[PDB]
């Protein structure tokens, strides 16, 4: 891709929720490794990159991570890998939490430099009905999902990884324009 114009850093932080290894078999855990590494690659060369977190980062995740890396995500910036809860690393700023779901009746429209977006570390999310909207509403925090409806298949939006979701985001602070930005995605 060709960007154009200056590299602002973003206020905005965006959480990999993954708290998932449950669900997932060795394959979809290493799966879902590439993903994140791929998250962080497009932050990389984003026009604004945002603070990336890992949270709940461990276990079969972790280990298949150093595996392939050996080591090399250390060196990773401006990305925050931690044990504990996105709970808990945002104690003090639960309310400016946005838990991106599929199924959220919100919607957004914008982002908001001040808020904290989270996405699922979960591969196949779609043989979970409702799971992440079951979470953060049991923990009163606000769901919303991406204003993508008129561009997307139903059946493919379900389909999204979640890099793609990262990217849409990412790519969305650089054009302020959801189909421009879904488009350098998808097709």
């Amino acid at each position: 891709r060709i960007r154009l114009g200056k590299v602002v850093p973003s206020s905005i932080r965006i959480v990999l929720d993954c708290a998932f290894d449950d669900l997932m078999n060795d394959k979809e855990i290493n799966s879902l490794c590439q993903q994140v590494t791929r998250c962080h690659s497009a932050n990389r060369t984003a026009l604004h990159p945002v603070e990336l977190f890992a949270t709940n980062f461990g276990g079969r995740l972790k280990t298949r991570q150093d595996f392939v890396l050996k080591g090399q995500q250390n060196n990773w910036k401006r990305y925050n890998p931690t044990t504990k809860s996105y709970l808990e690393e945002f104690e003090s700023q639960k309310e400016k939490l946005v838990y991106l779901s599929a199924d959220s009746d919100n919607t957004i429209t914008e982002l908001d430099e001040d808020k904290i977006y989270i996405i699922g570390a979960i591969v196949d999310k779609n043989r979970y009905k409702n799971l992440c909207q079951n979470k953060a509403s049991e923990q009163g925090i606000k769901t919303a999902k991406l204003p993508i409806d008129e561009y997307i298949k139903i059946t493919d939006r379900k389909i999204l990884t979640v890099n793609q979701v990262f990217e849409i985001l990412s790519l969305w602070l650089e054009y302020r324009d959801w189909e421009k930005a879904f488009m350098e995605v998808i097709p």
